[PDB]
DNA sequence: GGTGTTGTATTACGGGCTC
DNA sequence: GGTGTTGTATTACGGGCTC
DNA sequence: TATTTGTTG
DNA sequence: GAGCCCGTAATACAACAAAATCCAACAAATA
């Protein structure tokens, strides 16, 4: 009741095992690779195959014909004889003591990629997918801008947001103004202090998150009528707002420094933190963000040994030339910064390249007790390739919330594989309903359930309405949805 | 109200400034360093000091007398003239464009280690503060046991709630202890599942209430079982059980992707699969690390032999001795490999007595206490004992704090200054 | 179009001395 | 006494060929 | 028109 | 040097790091 109790006279290893017998040469279609391998064996010396009365094997390892390759890898990777769906190393440690397999490790990683569950249950450093591509460098004094929110701040006047940090990306002026959750939700007063910030110059590009305070229809349309883009994030990918969040990281330390009176009276400290942080020189540019835009430094001059040029508070008709010169200086420092970021981060990262049409797994941010249950969900078809690291995909039918996912969550899908066929008739959706595998959910627009069947096209689902839903046992269906 | 409006004929730079003046040399106590610096200046050629109407300075930067060093670095580090308590780089960028200060970087890092708020507020990767220094490897089989569990899973039918694991430090043998998130009957289930093999020598676990457990600890003291009892929010010591539940979580997801709420049936399959699969740091299946009797035997392994340990009856002593020797050297290899690939940046901290160390609001306050933008102003504690190479006990100025063991990943030793 | 980014101790590289 | 530790793609190093 | 219910900093 | 195949076999890199509630607030779905 084992394998190998069967003859196979037509496979790749025939030319290898007729080196001693030389009986018959029964090659098949596209089997000339066996003859080329035999020629390669003849021009070298690696002849060590042991041949004894149909027990043909290597020095201590049983060579396997290519017909039952899938049988062997399924035997020692799946659970028929206690495998466990492990990585390539454990699969080698199970197979390489027993079998030879020319290009063994390549075949093993191929089986790891072409499995049905093995892609979706495991993980291998998804954070480093996609090379680090910095956003466009700079513009004319914060025509590109970023902002973000962080919470958890203690109340003082029911003000438990208080972090609306806006970072003047070119000069990194990095303003932040006290606020609260309950003041506005981008309707009445949020825009008003947004404009009193913007009173010192309208921007031209926003980069922000998928927060509900900026995904609203009111915010996007008013910005579009203002001629300012949105460029939101990618469903819990705050690295798009990196420089604002890095400012927060610098802000948090200074907030703890100034936060001795944590509860009583401390809203005076945010303008103090602003004035301190802007005047302090940074690292990536060598000049303080206060003097990059405004030219001069603040009061009490501590003018350095360069020139008197940092005390530029005089006649303004010649400001344009040297302020543009400083713009050139800072621009050069930002190509240096982009190069420095791309050096030390892309060393381990590997880009992911997908064309439109191929399937892709999302592995997170699809269903918000997610410990033992299948938190990782099935494959979807990519629609729009916004960037090399930005794929728009159909995770559900048409429901909600910005169907583009960053490549960090995204993962390639491989369907190389007795698979069944595609039911298209009306009577084939009722009988072939007990062959289901997983579930996505219920359509919000009408009554139509989307699910996965077995040994079929995974992404190309078949619609199953209530007329063929109650007959099959649905007791085990909502268990994976709950 | 500006500075430098004062003459100082008694400082270190007097010997440097008399290279042009040669008039008065009123040196002070411990000013023999000025003599050596002047000698080094004389045997070299680096004369760039400018003497202009009491403003003695460098090529473009003002050298400052050592009397007002602390005043200047406090002025450019605190908010008196808008510093901000930043690091050495921003402090240099504030000072070095205007001042020279021989060995400025060392003076500034000394000031950073001097200023108290920078010690209490900054972190500067407080996860690399001690060497690896792993557990002692092993003894004879089933003598060291690692204990931990994940608190909550999606509940089954209301009889089982969470999974507890027992894997020994030597052989890493999986186990299926399915508890109910428990009571003092922990010793019942735990006894039934380790006493299948036998009583260990030490238990490597966390300070969990089911194991801190004064009722359960006295049982171990009477029976002859030690207790490492890894400190508050430092789960690294548990190790083998943590790595097993890492492997168990993937296995439990694999076997219960479509079969949630009844994973207790598949839990023995989880542990049997973990047991039959060879690992990397030992290279053998945990059956083979124990009495090697992989019962499935789908095919004979490499270096084909009898491979039937059932046939052997009395000669098992030499076989277990051979397995013990090779697995002990493999454990030592795993230890040294871990130490090499981890200690490339781990800076040691060896104090062992008489310091005033801190604990930066982790294992000091509650794990359930929320971490926020609230100030981190833990007071200067004290250390009285060297409990281990990688931790120091403290005299926690509270009611009891229920524990006083702090692993080096939270200390960040406080340094005073007269 | 839309996707990281600086603060920070820490450490590496040139003038000037001994050769 | 008491304090990390393996699974995993990924990548580096020897026999055998061309030299 | 109030009470819901998907998803997201 | 110079590269290539192939077959093992080391190799840093990250996951176990308690679990799961909402908070505030956009917009869909009925009745």
């Amino acid at each position: 009741s084992y394998y190998k109790s069967d003859p196979l006279c037509s496979a790749v290893l025939i030319h290898m095992k007729e080196l001693t017998q030389h009986n018959v040469t029964p090659e098949d279609m596209s089997a000339f690779r066996s003859y080329q391998k035999k020629l390669e064996l003849s021009e070298t010396f690696r002849k060590n195959y042991s041949l004894e009365d149909e027990m043909i094997y290597y020095q201590d390892r049983l060579v396997v014909p290519i017909k039952q390759q899938n049988a062997v890898m399924r035997l020692y990777h799946d659970h028929t004889l206690f495998g466990g769906h492990f990585g390539v190393t454990v699969t080698l440690a199970k197979i390489s003591p027993i079998y030879y397999w020319p290009k063994l490790q390549h075949s093993i990683i191929q089986y790891i990629r072409t499995c049905v569950q093995c892609q979706l249950i495991k993980s291998h450093r998804p954070r480093l997918h996609g090379l680090l591509q910095p956003l466009p460098i700079a513009e004319g004094r914060w025509l590109d801008i970023s902002m973000d929110f962080v919470t958890g701040l203690p109340p003082t006047s029911n003000n438990l947001n208080m972090i609306l940090v806006v970072v003047d990306r070119f000069s990194k002026r990095a303003h932040f103004i006290a606020t609260r959750k309950t003041l506005d939700a981008t309707q009445l007063i949020d825009l008003l202090f947004r404009y009193i910030f913007s009173y010192h110059g309208f921007p031209r590009t926003i980069t922000s998150d998928r927060d509900v305070r900026m995904t609203a229809d009111k915010y996007q349309e008013l910005t579009k009528r203002l001629g300012i883009k949105s460029t939101m994030s990618s469903a819990n990918h705050p690295q798009t707002d990196g420089q604002s969040e890095r400012t927060i990281q610098t802000l948090n330390r200074l907030l703890r420094a100034y936060a001795s009176t944590n509860i009583q009276n401390w809203h005076v400290y945010l303008p103090q933190i602003e004035f301190v942080y802007n005047s302090t020189p940074t690292r990536t540019l060598g000049k303080s963000p206060f003097e990059i835009d405004l030219g001069y430094l603040p009061n009490t001059p501590a003018i350095k040994s360069d020139d008197e040029v940092n005390a530029r508070s005089f006649t303004a008709v010649e400001l344009a030339k040297h302020l543009k010169a400083l713009t050139i200086q800072t621009k050069e420092q930002l190509e240096h910064a982009q190069i420095e970021m791309e050096t030390n981060n892309n060393q381990r990262r590997k880009p992911l390249l997908l064309n439109i049409g191929d399937h892709v797994l999302v592995h997170r941010d699809a269903y918000f007790y997610m410990k033992v249950q299948q938190i990782y969900v099935g494959p979807f078809r990519v629609v729009k390739k916004i960037n090399d690291n930005a794929y728009e995909l159909d995770l559900n039918s048409h429901k909600k919330k910005h169907r583009v996912i960053n490549v960090q969550f995204l993962k390639k899908f491989v369907y190389r594989p007795y698979p069944k066929n595609k039911p298209i008739s009306s009577t084939e959706r009722i009988k072939r309903a007990h062959e289901v595998t997983a579930l996505i959910g219920i359509d919000t627009t009408h009554k139509t359930y989307l699910c996965h069947m077995q040994d079929v096209d995974p992404t190309l689902s078949v619609e199953y309405s209530e007329a063929e839903f109650c007959q099959i046992p649905e007791r085990t269906r909502r268990s994976i949805l709950a």
